[PDB]
C-alpha cells in the first residue's frame, strides 16, 4: 500500500524547506561525496526542486557532480566566505540572511548550513536510507529534528537494486 498521505502543506509569505537524504544513523555526507546511491531519491530531490531557488554551502557545490553544476531549472544560490569563489552559472552570497530572501527557498545542505537554516525552516523532505552506516570521524550529519515538526511518513519501499528507503515530509507553521 502506498502511505495514504494528504501531501497538502499550506504556506506563508515566506517557505523555507531543507531537503536531504540520511542513513539512519544521521550520516548524510563523507569524503565529499554521499555514501550510497538511490535513483529515486534523486529524482525526488530533482521534482521537489525544480523551478525554485536552492541554497547550499560551498562544501555541498563542489560534491555537485560536475556536468549538473549548476543545478539546471533552478536558481543556484551559494553560500561561502570567500568573496573571490568562483561558481559559474551560480550566485555567491556570503550570509544566510541574504540566501534566504527568496520567498520560496529549498535548502540543499551540507551539514553547517541545514544547521544554521533550521530555524527559519517550515518544511523538511527527508529520505531515510535503510543502511546501517556508522557515524564516523568527519562526517557531514543530518539535523536532529524535535516535536515542532509534523507530517507524514511514507512506507518503506525497494529501489531495484534492493535498497530500502522511505520519505518523510515534516512540516510546522
Ligand atoms: N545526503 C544529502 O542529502 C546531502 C546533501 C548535500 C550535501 N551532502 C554532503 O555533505 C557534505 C557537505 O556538507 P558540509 O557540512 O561539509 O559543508 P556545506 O554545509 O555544504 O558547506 C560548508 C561551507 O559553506 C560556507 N558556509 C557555511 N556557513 C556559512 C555561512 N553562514 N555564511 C557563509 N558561508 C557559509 C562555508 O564556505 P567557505 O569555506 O567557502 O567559506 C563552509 O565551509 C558533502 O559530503 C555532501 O556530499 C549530502
Ligand atoms: C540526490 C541527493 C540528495 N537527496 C536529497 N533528498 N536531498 C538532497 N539535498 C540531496 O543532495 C543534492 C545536492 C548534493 C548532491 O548532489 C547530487 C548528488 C548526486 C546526484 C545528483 C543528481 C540528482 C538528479 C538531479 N537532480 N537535479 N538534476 N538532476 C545530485
Ligand atoms: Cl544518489
Amino acid at each position: 500500500h502506498h502511505h495514504h498521505s494528504s501531501g497538502l502543506v499550506p504556506r506563508g509569505s515566506h517557505m523555507v524547506g531543507l531537503i536531504w537524504a540520511q542513513a539512519t544513523s544521521g550520516v548524510i555526507g563523507r569524503g565529499g561525496d554521499i555514501p550510497w546511491r538511490l535513483p529515486e531519491d534523486q529524482a525526488h530531490f530533482r521534482e521537489i526542486t525544480m523551478g525554485h531557488t536552492i541554497v547550499m554551502g560551498r562544501r555541498t557545490w563542489d560534491s555537485l557532480p560536475a556536468k549538473v553544476r549548476p543545478l539546471p531549472g533552478r536558481r543556484n544560490v551559494v553560500l561561502s566566505r570567500q568573496a573571490d569563489f568562483m561558481a559559474s552559472g551560480a550566485e555567491v552570497v556570503g550570509s544566510l540572511e541574504e540566501a534566504l530572501t527568496s520567498p520560496e527557498t529549498w535548502v540543499i545542505g551540507g551539514g553547517q548550513v541545514y544547521a544554521l537554516a533550521l530555524p527559519y525552516a517550515t518544511r523538511c523532505e527527508v529520505t531515510e536510507v535503510d543502511i546501517g552506516l556508522p557515524r564516523e570521524a568527519g562526517d557531514a550529519l543530518a539535523p536532529v529534528l524535535d516535536e515542532t515538526w509534523r507530517g507524514e511518513t511514507g512506507e518503506w519501499r525497494f529501489s531495484r537494486s534492493g535498497l530500502r528507503y522511505r520519505l518523510y515530509s515534516y512540516h510546522r507553521s
